[PDB]
This record gives structure tokens, C-alpha cells and sequence, in this order.
């Protein structure tokens, strides 16, 4: 179980898309790191909220 | 379901055609915004009404 949880932590540290990291919870419910948006509109204000909690 | 309804609200608040929103119900039966007329006649005063209700 120690080995498996070490593998889980390794994955959480390395699981990434491009240079950003996701599983660290940098965009959690109350994460102070930064904020992300997927703009899906032809207007500068048209974008919505996406969140990813902390799963360490 | 809440996420889906939030998408519905985003569509309603963002649905527009030529910098004019449509799903807001600006052309409803009792709408106070304005009356939409499409002139199809070759003379004066042949306006044609179109009605779209609020879709929030």
C-alpha cells in the first residue's frame, strides 16, 4: 500500500497537460494559485468557469 | 443537471445575431424593448412583425 500510494502521488505530481499541472488542485474551489477559462464565444466577455479540486 | 441549466442560462444570455440578442425575448408579445419589423414591400409602410418570446 505504501508503494501504491507513492505511485499515486507520483502520478498526481507528474500528470500534466502541456506545462500546466492539474491534479495539484491549482484551480480548486478556493485555490489561490490562478484562474483558468475556456473562451467559447466570439466576444471578449464570453467565457465560462471550469474548476478542478485537490486530489493529492 | 445544474451544470446543464447553467449552460442553458449561458445560451440565453449569449444567443445573439448581428449584435442583437434573440433569446432575451426583446420581440415578445408584451416585450417593451422594441418591435421587430421586416419590410417586404416596395412602398412605404409595409412592415412585417415577428414575435419571439423570452427563452431564459
Amino acid at each position: 500500500v505504501s508503494q501504491l500510494i507513492d505511485e499515486v502521488d507520483r502520478i498526481a505530481s507528474q500528470a500534466e497537460f502541456n506545462k500546466m499541472n492539474l491534479l495539484q488542485g491549482d484551480f480548486a474551489r478556493g485555490s489561490r494559485a490562478t484562474s483558468m477559462w475556456f473562451h467559447i464565444g466570439p466576444n471578449m466577455h464570453q467565457r465560462e468557469r471550469v474548476f478542478i479540486a485537490t486530489m493529492t
